[PDB]
């Protein structure tokens, strides 16, 4: 097997989980330690079922920039034995942009599924459901409610959590490490 789909496969077994929150499925991405990520809209509560297992959540933060505004993305602590494989060095240092870029998705519905989004390009402000996100990124790839989460990757490097579509083109809020360190 080739070197690209070897690491997204070996991002799914370690890193990236089937979810479940009040508002439904997402893809989660376990990042190190104890620590993962989640589009804001997903809601976690106190728990959240995390494939087989109900895992309490011990603290959640959403990101907004220094404009106070929304960044789509929610930090959270788990009360879990396993620490993540840490892939904070796969995450660029500033939200970047890539060609070619798959989007990996694993929900119970949508399991292990690979979606080709292509060229990845710098977006910006997006509306979703009325709501203002910045630090954004497009695909032209028709993505689909259940995608939420999804982990945008290329080249062994990992650059985005799908948030959001429109029936054309969809939306990650892009990655950068500080959030993580
Ligand atoms: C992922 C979440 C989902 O499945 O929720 C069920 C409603 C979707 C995926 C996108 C949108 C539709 N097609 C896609 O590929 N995202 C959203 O629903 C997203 C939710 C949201 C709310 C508030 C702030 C940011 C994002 N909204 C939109 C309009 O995409």
């Amino acid at each position: 097997m080739g070197p690209s789909l070897d690491f997204a496969l070996s991002l799914l077994r370690r890193n990236v989980r089937q979810v479940q929150t009040d508002q439904g499925h997402f893809t989660m991405l376990g990042v190190r330690d104890r620590l993962a990520v989640l589009p804001r809209h997903s809601q976690p509560g106190k728990t959240i079922w995390i494939e087989h297992k109900l895992v309490n959540i011990l603290d959640a933060v959403e990101l907004v920039d220094e404009q106070g505004v929304n960044l789509e993305l929610t930090l959270i602590t788990l009360d879990t034995n396993e620490k993540f494989r840490d892939i904070t060095k796969f995450i660029p240092e500033n939200i970047s942009t890539a060609s070619d870029a798959t989007l990996v998705i694993n929900t119970e519905h949508m399991p292990s599924m690979f979606v080709p989004v292509g060229d990845v390009v710098q977006y910006g402000f997006l509306n979703l459901s009325g709501k203002p996100t910045h630090r954004t990124m497009m695909y032209n790839f028709p993505t689909k409610a259940g995608q939420c989460g999804g982990v945008v990757t290329s080249v062994g490097k990992v650059i985005g959590i799908h948030i959001g579509g429109n029936g054309r083109q969809g939306f990650c809020a892009g990655l950068k490490r500080s959030y993580f360190a």
